[PDB]
């Protein structure tokens, strides 16, 4: 099973401010919707609660508590290793879609990264990890918008 | 100026049947939307008439006749050479978005290709060109849908 990771980060590394993503970049949500369409997503419990079970995707959520989802489109796991093992029975591909914690915990498992960098430097208390040099950019495209953004695909060599 | 090209082709190479794309692969249009957002596109006159002048894009359209367009976001050019030369003054990047004829005439100038292959072999009279071996795939992702599709990005 292949693990991808999709994230949007501000120029200063911020990805979150409390339970909110602290920018609104017109156009960027299209990439996220387009690349995740009918995909399996792996998210942390907090991210899942902020985003919800959006239509046309399937969800693996991890929690350390007895927390549960209300939805036969979501599988809840007690660990990332269990989620990975369970997902590999259902699909050959999962896209890690966030939580700062989940990103830190799964970045060494990822073999391709979908990284949108937003031309803004907001306040926030949740950050994206530094991208290790195990990965290289293989595609990049710039977008002008109300807030500009740059989409890069990174591959593990 | 950078030239990209983006297309959806069936597994038998068909991209069109008359004025129509001969399939509906639910979700694939999202890729096209995402990659063309606030971009300049280059299209042939027939493809432009088949498509809306959809929002948040600017359209260079080529024709050999007297055809013209109302929409403020469209510039009409008499040839590909003139479109390319005039686009270079207007933008840093154009995405060639089709016409079989337009794809044939512009594939040699593209440096990256966005290619969605649709899990179908329909009837049609317009085909995508042979991709030269100067291009290689740098990214690939499969999608399951009513008709499955595979998204590949090629770099020259
Ligand atoms: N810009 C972006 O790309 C993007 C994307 C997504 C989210 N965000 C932002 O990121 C922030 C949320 O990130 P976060 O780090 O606070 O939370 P998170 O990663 O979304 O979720 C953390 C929770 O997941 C569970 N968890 C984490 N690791 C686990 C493990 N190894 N085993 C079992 N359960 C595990 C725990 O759930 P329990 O507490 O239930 O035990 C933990 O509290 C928000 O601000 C959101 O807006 C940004
Ligand atoms: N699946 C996909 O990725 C996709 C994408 C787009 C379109 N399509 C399909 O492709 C089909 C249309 O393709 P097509 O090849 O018939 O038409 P097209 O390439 O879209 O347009 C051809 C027209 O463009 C103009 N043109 C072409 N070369 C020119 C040049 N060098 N200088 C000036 N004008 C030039 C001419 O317009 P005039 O006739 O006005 O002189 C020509 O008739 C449709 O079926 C459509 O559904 C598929
Ligand atoms: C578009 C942001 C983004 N970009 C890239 N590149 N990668 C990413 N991971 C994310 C993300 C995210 C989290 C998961 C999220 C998403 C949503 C949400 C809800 C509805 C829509 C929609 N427009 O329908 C879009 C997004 C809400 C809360 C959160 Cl927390
Ligand atoms: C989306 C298919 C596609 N995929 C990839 N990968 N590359 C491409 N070039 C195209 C294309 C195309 C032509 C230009 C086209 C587009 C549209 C159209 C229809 C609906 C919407 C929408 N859903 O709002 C947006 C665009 C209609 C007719 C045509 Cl003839």
């Amino acid at each position: 099973m292949k693990v991808s990771l999709m994230a949007a980060k501000a120029k200063n590394g911020v990805i979150g401010c409390g339970p909110h993503i602290p920018w609104s970049a017109k156009g960027e949500q299209l990439l996220f919707k387009a690349l995740t369409y009918n995909q399996w997503l792996l998210v942390g419990r907090k991210t899942f609660e902020s985003m919800g079970a959006l239509p046309n995707r399937k969800y693996a959520v991890v929690t350390r508590s007895a927390w549960t989802a209300d939805n036969d489109n979501v599988i809840v796991f007690p660990s990332i290793e269990e989620a990975m093992y369970g997902l590999a029975e259902l699909t050959d591909h999962v896209i890690v879609s966030g939580g700062g914690e989940i990103y830190r915990e799964t970045l060494p498992m990822a073999s391709t990264l979908h990284i949108s960098t937003i031309d803004i430097e907001p306040e926030g208390d949740v950050f994206f990890p530094n991208i290790p040099n195990t990965f290289e950019v293989v595609f990049e495209q710039h977008f002008s918008s109300n807030i500009n953004y740059c989409y890069q695909i990174w591959q593990k060599g």
